């Protein structure tokens, strides 16, 4: 691996700890350059044992996209990596309170329960991480709430950028491309069409709203993922959450719609969240 | 997906259950067409919620290769599946014991292993690689792990979702064999991007010397990232600890740089059964 200066970190300023690809707790002495003697808490990423070339080569461009995005409230970020003589190790911000599935699901109604403003203000988050990531021409093509970390302070976190591309990087209509995207959150000219976009990701944040008001349900229940894409074609869509505004729930119906350029866009639901988000706490 | 009556089973038959790509427990009826009436437990493999496109095509191509495959007292075998009209579920027998990784590791000094069953063990797997190696399939991810034990402690090569027809490899193309976990894989794959029965013998090697650490991770504290160079220079792994001489030079000879230079799966059954019945 070329050697990166600026983002390299010492290995023996690095003590590994519990489990959290591969990903670990870990203590990181000095990584802030600004209190070069503080042991900082972070997460490592790292390959498994029985790991294969492509797993080493995707970790790498995890890594390296992680690089050209830059920092932002709502992005994973990272604080550098051990990439000479042993294991590759890709250091990012350690989120405390781990994935946001998991993080629903955990305050369900018999935890703190979720209110319908930390529910929106979760996703308005979210909305401003996808505006951001979109303004730097990146498309992350796997947004899912299990992708999403929060930290202490509830801060909503995107991760998992192992299959994020930037906006050229991508082989519009070969029949591999756009292959190894989960069904149930990709957008169908992901797959019919084999191109990606920004609008693709709004689909898949269509999915990842569901999945925040379901607090963390699973999309399109019992319908098998080989089943899927012919219903999406025929409109299936899925069922107005629970306890969901129909003006939310409308949001997502319109990122699901099946021409592109007619969902939102990012910024846009930047706003419209903004809004209901500020109306909610009045 | 097309209709091939021969392996269709009812999924009104089928009946999911506890957890065990994904696979779960299951009991199906009459699975055993001898027995119309008796529920059969199987084990059936299907997608995940979260999976993607070329998990299905995986799928797909996993149960096809079963179907060519055919039977063989070493290999987990295909019993049936539900391909119309909803889920993928590939039936295959059920191993009562777990995959052969977690044994071994189970009876380490919860009945101990006895040297004679380590070399049974590695005879039973011999034969079902030769056999494998005579229906013109390389298996490519060869590993403890992937080798499931029946009740009667039976070894079954399972895990078929990387197995090709010997010809259906993309010879010299950059992204072959890049999917094949690096410690267990032979140099040549790598650095050829080719894929031949000898590069299955290297494999088994690495699993000899799995069952003979009763489970131990290959080449310990060396991070995958910096395998292929030191096996460039000659590296190779120790003769594992309550393992022959003989059975160690047996595995250096799978790991043999040159391909040709390797034993053939035919060879390797013979010489273990020559040391297993003296042993016995």
């Amino acid at each position: 691996l070329p050697e990166d200066p600026k983002w390299e970190f010492p290995r023996d300023k690095l003590t590994l700890g519990k489990p959290l690809g591969q990903v670990v707790m870990a203590e990181a002495v000095g990584i802030d350059k600004d209190k070069p003697k503080e042991a900082v808490t972070v997460a490592v990423k790292m390959l498994k044992d029985d790991a294969t070339e492509k797993d080493l080569s995707d970790l790498v461009s995890e890594m390296e996209m992680m690089k050209m995005i830059g920092k932002h409230k709502n992005i994973i970020n990272l604080l550098g990596a051990c990439t000479q003589d042993g294991p590759l190790y890709v250091i990012v911000a350690y989120a405390s309170k781990g994935n946001l599935r998991e993080y629903l699901r955990a305050r369900r109604p018999p935890e703190e329960q979720m209110t319908f403003k930390d529910l929106v203000s979760c996703t308005y988050q979210l909305a401003r991480g996808m505006e951001y990531l979109a303004s730097q021409k990146c498309i992350h093509r796997d947004l899912a709430a299990r992708n999403v970390l929060v930290t202490e302070n509830n801060v909503m976190k995107i991760a998992d950028f192992g299959l994020a591309r930037d906006i050229n990087n991508i082989d519009y209509y070969k029949k591999t491309t756009n292959g190894r995207l989960p069904v149930k959150w990709m957008a169908p000219e992901a797959l019919f069409d084999r191109v990606y976009t920004h609008q693709s990701d709004v689909w898949s944040f269509g999915v990842l709203m569901w999945e925040i008001f379901t607090l963390g349900g699973s999309p399109y229940p019992g319908i098998p993922v080989e089943e899927l894409f012919k219903l999406l074609k025929e409109g299936h869509r899925m069922d107005k959450p629970a306890n969901c505004t129909n003006e939310l729930y409308m949001m997502m119906r319109d990122c699901w719609h099946a021409v592109p350029s007619q969902r939102p866009t990012f910024k846009q639901l930047v706003e419209d969240l903004d809004r209901i988000l500020t109306l909610t706490t009045n």
